[PDB]
């Protein structure tokens, strides 16, 4: 029965993703149907900003109002241009995003600059909060590599102003990894902002059996009940399928 | 020959020089603004995909030619008659840095008898476009309207509605340009009298430099010689620009 608890929490985490080269409006649309489960609905659903106004409309059609819609920004690559990272958040925010997840310079800040990354989250965070969207801010774990960069990073994003601290993008060698989730989380709890900020592990996540690892962690330093919508994410896909199979869907 | 040579370089300062396909990326984008910038000259503008501006708009400036435009398209290609999602697309272009928008007209829902959103999703984007000094271009699809009588409304409605640029199609369909096409909307730019406010663009298809001549040579005989500069007329292509430069030598 743990295993089974554990899926359906989960499933109601998720931030059902697709970020594929090959992405249209039908598989968008398609997603958007995927969202809508036979056991509730995901958290929310996470695509390129292009295809928020008709994934908007999808989910308003079939009466799932509240799957909430994140899409990306600098991304993947973590630029530090703070003007094109403003732009693509601007655009988002037009387009009409609840959440944004922007890429930290992580590169920047491997190369000794902490300035530009609090720069670059503060920029965005201003932008969203003020049209009542989340910020959630990307660090890319797989390529920091080292837990001292991985903590630099989750801490300057939270001092800038991060709603959501998120492990990786999904498109470099490793993402998502319990050590890296339980660094990220550490720091959370360092700093005393767990009311404040969420966790979101991403990419690689395709088990209910990794799901229920990733929440014993948060479970372990916050107490069961801090993991809700607003603290905690799954940002996978194919992992649906397995949490539904977990549950006998 | 002497002529040709002349239209050729005029066609290639007037162009938005294009890449909207599914496989591009910031380095085809990038590519294609090194493109933009000749050794006779620069084109009008690039038209890309939206996410592709800011970009774009940095390799633009770096290669010393930001006074080429950047232009983009919404409610695209579909021309569906979904008002707040095409607005929601042209605030996002005006936001990503857009300097002009080609929106595409709800053309099915005229087909199926439906002339008042046409209107007011062209007078919508007008309004978000107008507030940031940003140009509204309309595509009509000529090729899928068919019939001269719905070229005429798709175009007279789109010209009550604001639009600054009225084009002839998304270059997603069969058949885009064609010299009847443009002829018909640019008669209703003339009979409107509104050449000083709208211009036109021929887009799709446009692969020579002896078509370019010809379409202007339309604009030439209806607006005269000197009518045909930056603001009035743009060459939506891709592969026209090697045929031009050939043509000249280059």
């Amino acid at each position: 029965t743990d295993l089974k608890a554990s899926s359906l929490r989960a499933l109601k985490l998720m931030d059902l993703t697709t970020l594929n080269d090959d992405d249209t409006d039908e598989k968008v649309i398609a997603l958007c149907h995927q969202a809508k489960t036979p056991v509730g609905n995901t958290a929310a659903i996470c695509i390129y900003p292009r295809f928020i106004p008709i994934a908007r409309k999808t989910l308003k059609e079939q009466g799932t109002p509240e799957i909430r819609i994140a899409t990306v920004t600098n991304f993947p690559h973590g630029n530090d241009d703070i003007d094109i990272a403003l732009a693509e958040t601007r655009a988002a925010i037009a387009y009409g995003a609840d959440e944004v997840d922007v890429v930290f310079p992580y590169r920047a800040l491997m190369a000794g600059n902490e300035q530009v990354g609090f720069d670059l989250v503060k920029a965005c965070k201003e932008a969203c909060a003020a049209a009542n969207v989340l910020l959630k801010v990307i660090i890319e774990t797989g390529e920091l590599k080292d837990e001292a960069l991985i903590r630099k990073a989750s801490e300057i994003s939270i001092k800038a102003g991060a709603d959501f601290i998120k492990t990786s993008t999904g498109k470099v060698a490793v993402n998502a990894t319990p050590e890296s989730a339980r660094i990220m989380m550490e720091v959370i709890r360092d700093m005393g902002v767990e009311k404040t900020v969420g966790f979101k592990p991403a990419g690689g996540v395709r088990t209910a059996e990794d799901a229920q690892k990733y929440l014993a962690i948060a479970d372990e330093l916050f107490g069961a009940d801090w993991a809700d919508a607003r603290h905690y994410r799954f940002g996978a896909s194919s992992l649906l399928a397995s949490l539904l199979k977990a549950l006998g869907h």
